[PDB]
């Protein structure tokens, strides 16, 4: 009876991509025509440094500070949205519109940073473990930025998956939770500026950690249990933000909206 | 454009500020430290711009904050250039020696524009996409340890944005000392509280300051001092806690023995 590792099966990645398409479409219905590949690379760039800022990297300020690993988890998930969006758009881009950099050998467009102390890494050698270590984090995310510059969105997804497994959290479960917060934000005036993220005292991101305490690694990838497992996660997030039933969506509605779109 | 001998003197103030943080900074810091700092400041710069297509869609570029970030990147690139000069040759990262074409992919904005002489920074920098392509190029320059190229780009950036880079440097330099004095290292001092950020009080300290005052390779020492004093005054810093430009020069010359 074999154990399901932390790799995301193809079938599940498809479903993840359908959710992502739905969220992107809430933002702009023609998101593929409107967004550029550079947008997603930029967004990954910004989230990467925002992640690094969770570590005490600064030698001139706040010594005796420890990494804010709760925030690292959310930032990884944010990067995952943007890379998944980027990988999808890559597949949707015409060939004459393909940036030359995406096709040149990686070694030509990138320098791989390595930490000074011995460590293990992901299979590509871009991300370094343990990620509780600031120097490992720094080298990893300087590599992610350069991957984003060479449009390697699929390599990035792979790296995030190993990153989540090092840090010991359920990436897919967090994805579902953050996806749901993202949808909530779009329903509640994120664009026009009326939304309150740091409401009552806590950042809205911080409420998600409790919404996924129940879910298991297998439970969220098992072809039998996953739709239900994803749905309870969505429900937990919706309920936490006091979102009415009529405004909610379930995983199957997202699959239906995506399929309806491919026509 | 900053005469060579002025740049040489800014380097000495940077040296002095660096030694306040760690006495033997050149041995303690690494090339990667500076390249990372610039990377982190580069994205803080971009986040002054309304780059998010999903949130805050009529936000205004915060150009006042862009001036401050440009100046921080300047502190960090001066430090890197210095770090390079005192790094032994056999420890010089190989990427620094390659032609620029080999170590970067130059991001261009979609709409036509002018640029700096290298074609890395794009004008006007009031424009979000021009800013974005500029600082995604700066990050790549940082990765290749090209601190001197970065310094040149920042100078051209300041010129396009119409503010006085050297005056801003002296002001932020003064604030950095103030921070170290007030115990920034251990948390006794915070840079932002109740919607008041210390950098934001710098602008009124140097509003009046001419390009010619601060660059005149004859009468610039006095101009820098008056900036230093205005900033110290703006933060209510006692006289005995202040330092002047000649103190930092002397500090640096005495450290070079
Ligand atoms: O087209 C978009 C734009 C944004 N996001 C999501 C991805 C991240 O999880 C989240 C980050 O937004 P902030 O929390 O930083 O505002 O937004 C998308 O999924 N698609
Ligand atoms: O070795 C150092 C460390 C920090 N700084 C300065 C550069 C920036 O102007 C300023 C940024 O500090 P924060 O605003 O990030 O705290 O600190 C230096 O000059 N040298
Ligand atoms: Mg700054």
């Amino acid at each position: 009876k074999r154990a399901r590792s932390a790799n995301i099966p193809g079938a599940i990645l498809h479903s993840l991509a359908e959710l992502q398409d739905g969220l992107n479409a809430m933002i702009d219905p023609s998101w593929r025509a409107v967004r550029s590949l550079d947008n997603w690379a930029l967004a990954i760039t910004m989230e990467s440094t925002e992640l690094l800022d969770s570590y005490p990297w600064k030698w001139w300020k706040n010594l005796n500070a420890t990494p804010d690993l709760a925030n690292v988890r959310i930032e990884l998930v944010d990067i995952f949205h943007f890379s998944l969006s980027g990988a999808m758009q890559m597949r949707s881009t015409p060939d004459d519109e393909i940036p030359a950099a995406s096709l040149k050998p990686l070694k030509e467009v990138m320098t791989t940073f390595l930490p000074a102390k011995e460590c293990t890494s992901d299979p590509y050698g871009f991300v370094f473990f343990p990620l509780t270590d600031t120097q490992n984090a720094i080298a990893s995310f300087r590599n992610i930025i350069q991957l984003a510059n060479a449009y390697r969105f699929d390599v990035i997804i792979e790296c995030i998956i190993y990153a989540a497994e090092d840090l010991g959290f359920n990436l897919v479960a967090y994805y579902i939770a953050k996806h749901t917060l993202n949808c909530i934000r779009q329903l509640s005036g994120y664009k026009d500026g009326s939304y309150v993220k740091v409401n009552n005292g806590v950042e809205d991101n911080s409420l998600l950690h409790n919404c996924i305490k129940d879910v298991s690694l297998d439970e969220v990838l098992d072809a039998d249990k996953y739709v239900q497992a994803w749905n309870s996660i969505m429900a937990n997030v919706y309920e936490a933000f006091q979102i009415k039933e009529s405004d909610r969506k379930d995983a199957e509605r997202w699959f239906a909206l995506a399929k309806e779109n491919r026509l």
